[PDB]
């Protein structure tokens, strides 16, 4: 399970073209402008299209792409420990069924502006890849894209500074249900607060233990 990357610029045509771990990734984009160095932001029509081995071409029309020329692509699973790096295009089984699903760095709706994602898991009954809207939803206003440890995902906020929300969701059959809330606020570092909020009876409640 070894990850692999690659680096990739727009050429003349608006076109990228790579191989990351055997799978196929195209990127169609014209009319794109620069963003910041080495970024440049695709919101007309861009293109993602991926080729697992031995399948038919599956496209995607993400609502923005934020295509970076210095970390375009990753192919590897979601560690805390391994990837704290950002990537716009990544191939990583999110749903531990075997096949790689698609994450695309679509926005900048993350935690003061960082980049969030559209989440695209393979449905093997359909032959394509779906956008999931629970899983996309999980970037909004966070840290940064979600880790994934078997069939739970975590997922930081907070005000960047003294209070600190760490998510936990479990993943079954294509949907992320937050099952745990930690909130930590040292705000007076000689009297810290923390609240653990969990789901219970299909509600999250908070609890003392
Ligand atoms: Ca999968």
């Amino acid at each position: 399970k070894m990850p692999s990357t690659a680096n990739a610029k727009l050429n003349e045509q608006g076109e990228i073209s790579a191989d990351i771990g055997g799978i196929a990734v195209s990127v169609h984009a014209q009319s794109c402008t620069e963003d910041s160095p080495g970024i440049m932001l695709c919101n007309r029509s861009p293109v993602v299209e991926v080729t697992f081995p031995g399948a038919k071409p599956i496209a995607l029309e993400p609502e923005a792409l934020y295509v970076d020329s210095n970390s375009t692509f990753y192919h590897g699973p979601l560690d805390d420990t391994y990837k704290k790096n950002r990537h716009s295009i990544i191939l990583t089984d999110i749903n531990g069924d075997g096949h790689e699903d698609v994450v695309v760095w679509s926005g900048k709706e993350g935690n003061y502006g960082g980049p969030s994602y559209s989440v695209y898991l393979f449905d093997a009954a359909q032959k394509t890849l779906v956008f999931n809207q629970s899983l996309s939803d999980i970037t909004v206003m966070a840290n940064g894209l979600f880790s994934v440890k078997g069939n739970m995902l975590t997922s930081t906020s907070g005000d960047g500074c003294c209070i600190h929300v760490f998510d936990t969701y479990e993943l079954k059959n294509n949907e992320a249900v937050l099952i745990e809330r930690l909130t930590e606020d040292t705000n007076d570092p000689a009297n810290p607060k923390k609240k653990i909020e969990r789901l219970q009876d299909g509600e999250m409640k908070e609890v003392s233990n």
